[PDB]
């Protein structure tokens, strides 16, 4: 009959970091 | 005898993006 | 007999979050 079967893989990779935001609005008059 | 490790998992989810930024400072003076 | 491999691990942390975006731009003159 089959051996055992082995222990569980590891976790994958870690996910990309999300990218940065967008710019401002621009700000209020002077 | 007993098998090895399982393969690695599959890549995380990806992060979510940054928000958007402050508003800008003031304008110039009138 | 040799075993099989475990079982596939599992996926991978999820992704961090990114940076907020920059300050917009200066607002108009006053």
């Amino acid at each position: 009959p089959p051996g055992p079967p082995g222990p569980p893989g590891k976790p994958g990779a870690n996910g990309l970091s999300g990218e940065r935001g967008p710019p401002g609005p621009p700000g209020p008059p002077g």
